[PDB]
């Protein structure tokens, strides 16, 4: 029952239908999200944002926890799932998923080969949220559904990391925007 | 008089029960069988596999032809419906068929929108086989409910499109195993 | 300047770096290799698979034909030697070696006591092959380092041996992936 999500076209968001993801802060602040890859790991991929600001990177679709709802609201967990219009240089899934600690570089990166579906202990790391908290619109990974679980809980911000502009769990959440591909 | 089929525990599968349907080969070769959509048709839904070793992606149940045969056996034509939640379809079943001549890509999919029973031409794209070949279990287009009908045979490989992994008809069918719901 | 062979991570397989080579196919088909050792004989260690899918063995390491090559490539011979983080049970080595013709199971038994090196006659035993097929890889034994050498030329699969799964010269190689260790 809680607030839906709202695109740039005041419209609220809908589960399965794909949406760029494109920085709230123009400029300096880049363009949209995509897939990008890492030097020393081909495959997963890993979610990159591009330079320019004109540039709207992939779509993602939005699988619900109970997909009898079709709105996106606001702190729910939900899978988002990166849409490609190129060809699929890896095998692995393009859901985001929470990746394990990197001790080199001391963040938490939000990486690819998530789980659509099957809330529990199995797929912790697949459940994300949106909120509005002092931004525009951030993610959040503090996933509920498995309340016997120990999880991390913080906001998605972003981070440089060898050349791309990488998400890492952050204090300082980076503003985001939702926009219908069309 | 055919011999059954297994799943991960050893124990035969059951028409009605619920099989998570995954790929034998791990890896990149893939996960467990899921229900997705095409950028141009929200429904009907379409066949495809999750890409992570660690997501089975849907259940499926078998409908046998004779209802009365609670065993799962092969060489034998079968109904496969997925038994999803997902609201977003619009009203078209959820039961394997084969679809008719793609033009664009030239390959004969696998879809949704088929039909449990009714044995005959009706329901000649509906009944699937599963046959052992050389791997674990591999599907196999061939229905044997119309004698007097012209129908393709082959069996059910995987091929990509539109960013995900579809089932289609070829030579070298491509292997899955069943785990319990 | 053939294809470089691939492991789970997308990465060519770097020549010196250690690896667990483990079944393509999970469940049934087991997990990884390792040094085993048979009922009669304690020394050289064989390869063998452990059944638990989860047990990715021991990891080993490539070695080229051409040492400053880096690129682990297809259909191209190669040692290959066990790297046991267990202490070695044995004087003979863990470089993979085909064992001599066993007249009791008509099988070409894959042992250790191979040799690195030396391409030619004396070695001949010790360079394998990878190759794809349907599956993810399947290993060869078709050494070339030896042109006037007669050799046999088949795939590589496995076989149970007094309960162990060890590894023989077959017509269809068995599917295998490898894990950066």
């Amino acid at each position: 029952k809680n607030e839906p999500v709202l695109d740039i076209d005041g419209e609220e968001l809908r589960a399965g239908e794909q949406y760029y993801v494109v920085s709230a802060i123009w400029g300096p602040g880049g363009g949209g999200l995509a897939l990008g890859r890492l030097t020393d790991q081909k495959c997963p991929e890993i979610v990159v944002q591009r330079r320019s600001d004109s540039d709207y990177g992939t779509p993602v679709i939005f699988h619900n926890l109970d997909t009898k709802d079709d709105i996106v609201r606001l702190s729910t967990d939900f899978n988002v799932e990166f849409v490609p219009i190129r060809d699929r240089l890896c095998l692995t899934s393009t859901v985001w998923k929470i990746d394990d600690y990197d001790t080199s570089t001391g963040q938490w990166w939000v990486t690819t080969n998530g789980v659509i579906g099957n809330p529990g202990p199995q797929t912790l790391q697949s459940w994300f949220k949106i909120e509005s908290g002092n931004l525009g619109y951030k993610f959040n990974f503090c996933p509920s559904v498995c309340e016997s679980c120990i999880t991390l809980c913080s906001d998605i911000g972003r981070y440089g990391n060898d050349g791309q502009m990488r998400l890492a769990l952050a204090e300082s959440g980076w503003p985001f925007v939702f926009k219908k591909a069309s």
